[PDB]
């Protein structure tokens, strides 16, 4: 409603849209989904996600993102 | 392989968790009203209709922070 | 140790998919307009005012479950 | 729109019903938080040890995930 609040909220929905889009359009996902134990296939990839030790929100995030298309979808 | 599907994930976690730009975006919002920031929000993502689960995944991460803001 | 934990996240996720009054109304919304039905159900969530993790990770398993659907 | 309301309802009951279990929270907050990458994945390896990786599963770890990094 304000005018502070108002741009802020569009400066913040504009750069989480971005990050949305991103994950929807990630061609290496969508042809991962397409040798297939849902279980292993999370195991495989969580694990290479966080070999480097660096375990921080927005991985564990992309990684349930990967998990739901895996479990609901494929 | 998993390989190139893991460095993608890796990529955009990094995207929404180290851009400095979006944290400072992020730690200003009003940390005494969640639910108002929550669905102002929410409504500007979604204004233009499209309904794709990449943007209720990111608007559940920015959930995450704003109940960690008020916590 | 940590198999308590994990027998007890076991058991609250099967509660959850097991539940079939729940898988039955979450399978009664107008699955034509996710939207809008997010939106509604979101809004009578937190019309309390309490805002709360738990109350978001059960939107977050309804939502899924009508975007992936 | 009641149909609305009575799924809404369910989701309240449910969020309430995990953030008020004591013997649930005092589990969470038992682990090592220092150690997330260790305790994740070994909460995960044994939440699905016995070959079910249903969605209700993925989000309950989600839950468990939560806690353990934000806080
Ligand atoms: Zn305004
Ligand atoms: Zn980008
Ligand atoms: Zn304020
Ligand atoms: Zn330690």
């Amino acid at each position: 409603g304000p005018l502070g609040s108002d741009a802020s909220t569009k400066k913040l929905s504009e750069s989480l849209k971005r990050i949305g889009d991103e994950l929807d359009s990630n061609m290496e996902l969508q042809r991962m989904i397409a040798t297939d134990s849902p279980r292993e296939v999370f195991f495989r990839v969580a694990a290479d996600m966080f070999s480097d030790g660096n375990f921080n929100w927005g991985r564990v995030v992309a990684l349930f993102y990967f998990a739901s298309k895996l479990v609901l979808k494929a």
